[PDB]
């Protein structure tokens, strides 16, 4: 696979050129006729999808093509800039895959430590996603069994997430977002138990330091636990 990355770099540079052109739409737009406004946005869409396809690499695309790109320094940063341009559906897919292959991506991020850059774009995307997507993302992130049978023990996938800066951060905002849909009018009752329990297990030192901390966490946790376990979640998470 020494040639596998040589192909990846080519894709990155090919996509980076598209990016700078897409980021230039704002300018080439202010000096164009009225007739061009609809047509120029259409051309912008096609390029955004061109970048999107360069990620998934599209029968249905190998889930590995996008993973390898998420192993290169300049590759992970490029994705962070492509996310804001992608549509809700496209971005929801990129996020899903990231969580599905997170432990590996984290292992490869150990040296560089540049994953945190993806936290900002993803946090904004969640508010376009309904309750279904939120819970669905939580199941994959924590890697719950397909059989939906509540595990009594921990798993390598979920654990690697809590001991990570980005991983733990992404988990909190997903719950935080899940808190929004909840109060405004349950599938969370089965996903929350797993989140709270695992957080109420992994030792203080093992758990990593979140980049940020959602304010509405104390309220969300108090919905599923008692005052004694709640005070523990507040201690470890620095709530």
């Amino acid at each position: 696979d020494p040639d596998k990355r040589r192909k990846t770099l080519v894709i990155i540079e090919k996509t980076y050129s598209l990016l700078l052109d897409v980021e230039d739409y704002e300018r080439r737009y202010l000096l164009s006729l009225e007739e061009e406004r609809p047509a120029l946005m259409d051309d912008r869409k096609h390029k955004i999808c061109s970048m999107y396809d360069n990620l998934r690499g599209k029968e249905r695309p190998s889930d590995d093509h996008f993973v390898q790109i998420m192993c290169i320094r300049k590759g992970k940063r490029m994705v962070a800039r492509i996310l804001p341009f992608l549509s809700t559906e496209q971005a929801a897919d990129i996020l899903m895959t990231t969580a599905r292959n997170l432990p590996f991506l984290i292992k490869k991020d150990a040296q560089d430590e540049v994953l945190p850059c993806l936290l900002s774009p993803f946090s904004l995307l969640l508010y376009h996603l309904p309750s279904v997507s939120i819970t669905s993302l939580l199941r994959q992130l924590m890697n719950l069994p397909q059989s939906a049978a509540t595990p009594a023990l921990s798993n390598p996938h979920l654990t690697a997430v809590l001991q990570n800066k980005f991983g733990l951060s992404l988990l909190l905002i997903l719950l935080s977002r899940g808190e929004d849909l909840q109060s405004s009018d349950n599938q969370w009752t089965e996903v929350m138990f797993m989140a709270t329990r695992e957080l109420l297990r992994i030792p203080q030192a093992a758990l990593a330091k979140p980049i940020s901390i959602p304010t509405n966490l104390v309220s969300l946790f108090s919905r599923y636990v008692d005052r004694q376990k709640l005070n523990l979640l507040e201690t470890k998470l620095q709530l």
